[PDB]
């Protein structure tokens, strides 16, 4: 029945059979053996891998909601504990979507694109002030996307320096470190032995416990100024519904979904985004030529005075065929997030029992030689056709695909528009390491790119 895949011992699976250069290469190894879709086990746990776009589109589009379920990370479940729209499956999630979709639509007051760009005209000022000064850009560049998040779900934006604000993000990005770290992944293969030991486990619960107790004093906090008849954010949003399904015994809008689902939000919306910020700008010191070309584009369909709008993109597929570019071999969630099978499920020759996990590894389509001239270098032609107008590709799922497609996605894709665009507008950059000096090679299961310094030079 279950795809094939080396043959696992009992209670430690297929532990010994890696790692080498590391998880990625592992896959991209077992791939080689056993071909696009094997069987892994995990402890005593066996996963489906998909490898390569054929399958994973075959899997996740082709049969959407058989692949439509989410598979636990054993580090962060028990807070999460399948509450909140990223770890709810079933009608719980289906409920959570819809209506966090249907929300973030809207914003509020002003839209999501207006906070973006008022959140870039912060970071530009911001940035003016050092003068050119050397500076790793790491807390800007999470700091900005915490904030369209905060701006989102509390109805606001918090200052740079504000030490609340400094105090929440160094918790959040120590715990997306532990999250990644080898010691959490050992911890997912033996969490029910490991959880009564010391470990990253402990740190992250904690961690994300003080994040939960701020949600909920933001909640309380909404509740008591709530005004029914003008919303000011998600909470207002999803406390209105509350009192709407107060009746419902069914409903799923109830508290813990409300503390989770805003974790949720923070969860998946501020470090991916960040980090892509971070590396494209890697990449934009590296290769000169290509910023050069993305400002002359800034210069000729947006000019030097007024700011970025999402409008502009559509008339500057280079940008956008870099910004793509970025994204690709970025490969910031290279094995993706864990996904269940609805239901006995038919999948090539395979039966994959109800329930049973399924990573859609989407570095190996993002790497697809098929649809990539140079998977491993830098080619922004790769989005580019004969007349210099943005292609679609294949290969290009950064976000995945189907019902669990990235729920911000456009969120995502408008930060990262917006906030290059208007940061390029306004400065050149440059850095100590000559760009040929400068590596692109990552630092366990993230794909986190090493620390640079950086000097944005203002222009005019
Ligand atoms: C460059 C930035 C981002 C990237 C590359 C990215 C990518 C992804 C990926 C690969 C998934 C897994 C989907 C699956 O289960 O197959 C995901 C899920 C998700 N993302 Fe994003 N994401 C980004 C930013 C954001 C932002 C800004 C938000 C919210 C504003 C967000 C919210 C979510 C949520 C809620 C899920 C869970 C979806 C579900 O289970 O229904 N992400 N994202
Ligand atoms: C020799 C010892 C070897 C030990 C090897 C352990 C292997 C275990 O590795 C498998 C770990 O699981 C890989 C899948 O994890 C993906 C978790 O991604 C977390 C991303 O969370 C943020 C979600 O939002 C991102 C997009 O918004």
């Amino acid at each position: 029945k279950l795809p094939p895949g080396p043959s696992p011992l009992p209670v430690l699976g297929n532990l010994l059979q890696m790692d080498r250069k590391g998880l990625l290469r592992s896959f991209l190894r077992l791939r080689e053996k056993y071909g696009d879709v094997f069987t892994v086990y995990l402890g005593s746990r066996p996963v489906v891998v998909l490898c390569g776009t054929d399958a994973i589109r075959e899997a996740l589009v082709d049969q959407a909601e058989a692949f439509s379920g989410r598979g636990k990370i054993a580090v962060v479940d028990p807070i999460f504990q399948g509450y909140g729209v990223i770890f709810a499956n079933g009608e719980r999630w289906r409920a959570l979507r819809r209506f966090s979709l249907a929300t973030m639509r809207d914003f509020g007051k002003r839209s999501v694109e207006e906070r973006i760009q008022e959140e870039a005209r912060c970071l530009v000022e911001e940035l003016r002030k050092s003068k050119g000064a050397l500076l790793d850009n790491t807390l800007l560049f999470h700091s900005i996307t915490s904030n369209i998040i905060c701006s989102i779900v509390f109805g606001k934006r918090f200052d740079y320096k504000d030490p609340v604000f400094l105090r929440l993000l160094d918790l959040w990005f120590q715990s997306f470190s532990l999250i990644s770290s080898f010691s959490s992944q050992v911890f997912e293969l033996f969490s029910g032995f490991l959880k009564y030991f010391p470990g990253t486990h402990r740190q992250i619960y904690r961690n994300l416990q003080e994040i939960n107790t701020f949600i909920g004093q933001s909640v309380e906090k909404h509740r008591a100024t709530l005004d029914p008849s003008n919303p000011r954010d998600f909470i207002d949003v999803y406390l209105l519904r509350m009192e709407k399904d107060k009746s419902d015994p069914s409903s799923e809008f109830h508290h813990q979904n409300l503390i989770l689902t805003v974790l949720s939000l923070f969860f998946a919306g501020t470090e991916t985004t960040s980090t892509t910020l971070r590396y494209g700008f890697l990449l934009m010191l590296k290769y000169p030529h290509v910023t050069e070309r993305v400002q002359k584009e800034i210069e000729q369909v947006i000019g030097s005075h007024r700011p970025p709008a999402l409008d502009d993109r559509a008339k500057m597929p280079y940008t956008d065929a870099v910004i793509h570019e970025i994204q690709r071999l970025g490969d910031l969630i290279p094995f993706g997030v864990p996904h269940t099978v609805t239901k006995d499920t038919q999948f090539r020759g395979y039966v994959i029992p109800k329930n049973t996990e399924v990573f859609p590894v989407l570095s190996s389509a993002l790497h697809d030689p098929r649809y990539f001239e140079t998977p491993n270098t830098f080619n922004p032609g790769h989005f580019l056709d004969a007349n210099g107008a943005l292609k679609r590709n294949e290969g290009f799922m950064p976000f995945s695909l189907g019902k669990r497609i990235c729920l911000g996605e456009g969120i995502a894709r408008t930060e990262l528009f917006l906030f290059f665009t208007t940061i390029l507008q306004n400065f050149s950059i440059a850095s100590p390491v000559p760009p040929e000096d400068i590596d692109l090679t990552p630092r366990g299961v993230g794909n986190v790119p090493p620390s640079y310094q950086i000097r944005f030079l203002a222009r005019h």
